């Protein structure tokens, strides 16, 4: 139960947030608009990028003597024509993620031959 | 209300599925392992990549839904050293996605100053 | 009966908005400052530029409204040295626009010999 | 309460007017027709240009000893396919202008995040 | 009593404001973050910069009564590592400012053997 | 409550003080005068600089528990022509400082659309 407050940042397109408790855990959201034209017609391509990271100490069996840290991260990206419906690709993506997020650190990729979407 | 069946493709430690009824909607899951060495210490880095896309007919002039197709896609990526705990990173990422999910196709960026979690 | 929301673009001291319901209709406002030096004296010149455009499907043969799109646009520009009074210039410009507004698309020029103001 | 009478001018496309009271305040209206063809089809592009200017003396704090003058100007431009409807782009442009015309000389561009159109 | 309205700036790191009555009187706020890497531990260093200026005109007698304009400004700067306590340096700075504030425009300075802090 | 005792400085333009309790916490006051020659009239320009700092130690875990020391500081600067009135720029700067003061050590910043001045 915490909240991520917006950080001072240089870019206007990117919003950066840090966790109130641990200002080492951060999150970043960015939106990009692109233009793709066929002949005379032109359509907008909206791209979203959300990145949540925190540092994690490399050495589990060490005495935690400020061992060099590696970023641990979870990222989300979205690219779609304006006013398209991501509802179904999101449902599918979330269903797939549910199979992995238990084993997101365990180097074990189960052979799944079909994924059921709710 | 549907299921993603593994497509008749060569497994490359990358598993690609298509939706049973709409085989245009696809989804891919891969896990890879890297080795990060800092001095004497070496640690394994688990990297998951899930992708869920469908084609979208460009909003066109015809009453019939006919036009060039642009891919729309939602992608989730995850990189962390083995046996780390991404619980809080995932929680924050999911809260941010909850904020931006309706606006994934909006072409307008909502300026929020804090993101409440858990 | 609608509002122009500022689009998710990088502010360049130029503000670009799109219409909320019809995001094809856009509008841009910029203000710039110049310095005009005549001999010893230097004065600041304020320059405003407002642009309001929408795409227009070319009048075509099909019953469906399908054809190449040409931009239609109305543009207002204003340049004056700082603290000047453009009240009367604006008044005359507005009277002229009132005369020509119905004929902005006419391909016929109305020959008027006087323009009444205020 | 004045009127702009037509001036002697050289061009037939451009109508030039001067104010009766001050023949230093002037106004000019021009209409241009262009042709844009796709394949066999061809369409007219009607462009209107209205420019209202007056000279203004540079030096406010001077004794008004015929200081060199700079033109202060307000301009309007219109470009659209023949028989298109500028009604909405005009409404939007006028709504935007209303925010600026108070501060047309004051070098201050307020951050406006949305413009309401009547 | 007045309000500092936010001006439209291209840079998102700096927020600029102008007084509603006098748009010549302005104020800028900027926060920036620096990383100080000591060994394998990086610490965050927060710098704040507030500036409040307005143009003052130096009247000099002249056949043509226009004199130059030079800004008068009050600036505040701050720099400290994250989660440090500025309470006491603020109190001391404010007491010194209290001594000098009356005489900011006066070119007088007297030896002060001690400054009493609240 | 404490007293800033005057330290013994070689330069007479700058007066330096140290807190009686903590001689590590210091404060400097300096006033300087500049001449601005416009034609045959020279005008006096008063600049004041107050600085209040103290050393803060960044604790970083290490086999040998000694971390580096970096200063935290609050700075005030002022510059204006003689006999000008800073009352309003001071009020505005103080209101902005009042907003940012709590968050001087926090790395958070939220968009503020206006600052209300007393």
């Amino acid at each position: 139960a915490y909240k991520l407050i917006k950080m001072a940042g240089g870019n206007s397109a990117i919003q950066t947030y840090a966790r109130e408790d641990k200002t080492t855990q951060t999150l970043s959201t960015q939106k990009t608009i692109s233009v793709l034209r066929n002949g005379s017609t032109s359509t907008r391509i909206i791209k979203v990028h959300i990145n949540s990271t925190a540092p994690v100490t490399i050495n589990t069996c060490d005495p935690t003597k400020c061992g060099p840290t590696v970023p641990m991260g979870v990222s989300f990206k979205s690219s779609m024509p304006e006013d398209a419906d991501p509802a179904e690709v999101l449902k599918a993506a979330k269903a797939a993620l549910a199979l992995f997020e238990a084993n997101l650190n365990s180097a074990f990729n189960k052979n799944v031959d079909e994924i059921s979407v709710a």
